[PDB]
């Protein structure tokens, strides 16, 4: 069938929540909304553990974005916030691997951000963490190394959108089908990569995962 | 398990390119660039003939943009532009439905495009036109009625970027799978539609469809 375990060899779409951590907000000086940002990367987009990141050719300044994944169970049309749960099948640990000089013009000009936000291989992913294993998850730990370096620590508490909010808030815009993932936002201290850095990421005492950077 | 005749079911990817016609470039007062401008819509953007389109909750301008659609054949990695109708199945007529308003304030403040593009049903989608039934995808006529009244009309010989040159310049940037779809951009004369309007649209000697607007 199309086994939850390995939801990225099958999962059709991924929605990205902008702007849900106010330290992150403030660290790229563009404003807090009334509604969280979204955008898409493609199902091409997943880098399963084993998988390096790809430097696009047009890329110059990659960034890491570590975020919180929260995988569906069933379809989800307009899911009331008081149900989000009952649709979640489980969490990822996800990178929003984004090219952040092509971001500032999209912004500039007023584009799409898929040249930034949506390439190939732009959404690394953990493996599956079934929902059992988190009891609560407005209470873990996101970190991420670059070279045994920490440099994005944060706590899901930190979310100015909730999780049900989010499923629920998305589900009114874009129906979810079985396997589509939702990365939840990136706390404080994004930050360049270059080509062969190795990347370290975790949830505290949930799983952890390493990435290498390769280019074209 | 993966009929092209019902692609709309099984699906991941929906790209779409923005300014391929002059006429529609005008329309806006939007400039051209060197390379298209894409966006994606989700899975749960197509809307099958049978299926209403459905203006959202926050939508006050909907607008109708008859587009070509490519739909590809086999997993495309930097498809070379003379390779590129090897890996093409067949076409698809299609709407890039989209609220205006919406999208106007996204590029005002520099956003995504995702409300304005990307929502349930933003897609509506023709029967599978196979490969063999085109000989030649850029000696086409679109056309689109409102209530039985042109409104929409244009040639796929006005394209600016060529589908070959699309195919080979999408997949540099976001691989393809089997059954992804290309949207390849609408010509002049895109306007509002309103609750219970009916919309007709056809490629002369092809294909036509019919798709009748609710609301949530
Ligand atoms: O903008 C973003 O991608 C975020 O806040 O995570
Ligand atoms: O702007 C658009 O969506 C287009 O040109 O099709
Ligand atoms: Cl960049
Ligand atoms: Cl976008
Ligand atoms: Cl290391
Ligand atoms: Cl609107
Ligand atoms: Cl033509
Ligand atoms: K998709
Ligand atoms: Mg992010
Ligand atoms: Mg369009």
């Amino acid at each position: 069938t199309k086994p939850l375990s390995r939801f990225w060899e099958w999962g059709k779409n991924i929605v990205c929540v902008g702007r849900n951590y106010a330290d992150h907000v403030k660290e790229m000086r563009s404003t807090v909304l009334s509604e969280p940002v979204l955008f898409l990367k493609p199902s091409t987009a997943y880098a399963p553990e084993g998988s390096p990141v790809l430097m696009p050719a047009y890329c110059r300044n990659l960034h890491h974005e570590v975020e919180l994944g929260v995988l569906l169970g069933k379809r989800g049309e307009a899911i009331p916030e008081a149900a989000a749960m009952d649709y979640v099948a489980g969490y990822a640990l996800c990178l929003d691997m984004t090219a952040r000089d092509v971001q500032e013009e999209c912004k500039k000009k007023g584009l799409p951000w898929t040249l930034a936000k949506s390439f190939t291989s732009s959404c690394p992913v953990s493996a599956f963490v079934p929902k059992e294993k988190i009891p609560d998850p407005h209470a873990l730990r996101l970190w991420l190394k670059v070279n045994g370096e920490l440099r994005q620590e944060g706590k899901t508490s930190s979310m100015i959108f909730s999780i049900p909010y989010i499923i629920s808030y998305v589900s009114k815009i874009i129906t979810l089908e079985e396997g589509d993932l939702i990365l939840t936002g990136t706390p404080k201290g994004v930050g360049p990569i270059k080509e062969n850095d190795e990347i370290e990421a975790g949830i505290d005492g949930v799983v952890s995962m390493r990435f290498k950077v390769k280019r074209s």
